[PDB]
């Protein structure tokens, strides 16, 4: 071992998961089409917005219902998530913005709501065994994504920003230091450790922490099938499909992270097989989920192939660079996901001739 990337440094903290220069230059000087229009986010006064408050003390996700898994929901629950749903909305929305616009109140407005976390000592005391363990990855993420865009911004209270990245460091260092179990030390829950851990390592500057993410998606490579399914996301039943979609997010972002680092993860393989295979294979059992009963008998839940779906986002980007065919036909509408960096339509979509 340990693995191949374990000397990878990074290069530039402010190289972000886009080139965010020339992609603000494009999108105002390139020829649109009416997708790439339906993207661009709409401004607003964000120096007046209410942001959540972050939880004080223990960070405690409710159950969702009161007895079982039918009932009624827990009146309790809906407000925490709301509380972590609004945060990532905002945040992936305010860095969405400072790319297409390169006004730095949105940096401003950003900075001051995630200063308002590191205050509190948000996403840093909680049961590793709860969903609080999932949930801070998922936040973690979304909120550096869109601060790493911002990273080169002269304009701000640059001893906020600061606070802020180290705040985001410790959190990162903290929730990735838990191993996990039999199958979240290993599965789709390790990649999104990978993309928290890559994209927090480059805005902070911390190389063990950038090589500890790289190092998921290594993992990743050695637990795809001949014939390009993820070894761990086929034993899910009924949502064995919706899985190896979703592990597609976080690879993806952790090679698009990567790639500004100068590192080419697309090209890593083992066995012969790489991101490309596991690609075909979403797309293959998609319009043949036959493919699928190799695995599973259950029918598959298809609820994530349906247009505007935040779960498609990964497209975007691996399109944007491999030039690949829409297949499906799901590229339609704009796609939007905080946790993959906002609207990969935004970032990363180019019009065909």
């Amino acid at each position: 071992g340990s693995h191949p990337f374990d000397q990878a440094v990074v290069k530039d903290p402010t190289a972000s998961y886009v080139d965010v220069k020339a992609r603000r230059t494009f999108l105002q000087s390139g020829q649109l089409d009416d997708r790439l229009k339906a993207a661009l986010p709409k401004e607003y006064d964000c120096t007046t917005e209410a942001t959540p408050n972050p939880q004080q003390g223990e960070m405690v996700i409710p159950r969702r219902y009161l007895s079982g898994n039918h009932g009624p929901v827990n009146p309790d629950y809906e407000p925490v998530v709301t509380l972590y749903r609004d945060f990532e909305k905002i945040s992936a929305t305010l860095g969405n913005l400072y790319v297409a616009t390169g006004k730095p109140v949105y940096a401003t407005c950003l900075l001051n709501m995630l200063d308002k976390w590191a205050k509190a000592d948000a996403l840093l005391n909680y049961d590793p065994k709860s969903q609080s363990w999932y949930q801070v990855e998922w936040s973690a993420a979304t909120a550096a994504f869109a601060l790493s865009t911002m990273m080169a911004e002269p304009n701000v209270d640059t001893a906020q920003r600061e606070r802020v990245v180290k705040w985001l460091n410790r959190v990162a260092r903290h929730q990735t230091s838990f191993p996990g179990g039999d199958t979240s030390c290993c599965n789709n829950a390790s990649y999104w450790r990978g993309q928290e851990a890559t994209i927090i390592g480059v805005i902070s500057k911390d190389d063990e922490l950038f090589r500890w993410g790289l190092g998921r998606y290594v993992q990743a490579m050695g637990l795809i099938n001949e014939d390009g399914s993820f070894v761990h996301e086929m034993t899910r039943h009924e949502q064995s499909l919706h899985y190896q979609n979703y592990a597609m997010l976080p690879l993806t972002m952790i090679a698009e992270t990567a790639s500004r680092q100068g590192i080419d993860l697309y090209a890593y393989k083992e066995n012969g097989r790489d991101i490309h295979s596991a690609r075909k294979f979403v797309f293959a059992a998609v319009k043949n989920p036959d493919l699928i009963k190799k695995y599973a008998s259950e029918p598959q839940d298809t609820r994530a192939f349906k247009p505007g779906r935040g779960d498609l986002n990964w497209i975007e980007y691996q399109r944007a660079r491999f030039g690949f065919a829409d297949e499906l036909g799901f590229m339609t509408v704009p796609i939007f996901d905080p946790r993959t960096g906002g609207s990969g339509t935004l970032l990363a979509y180019k019009p065909q001739g």
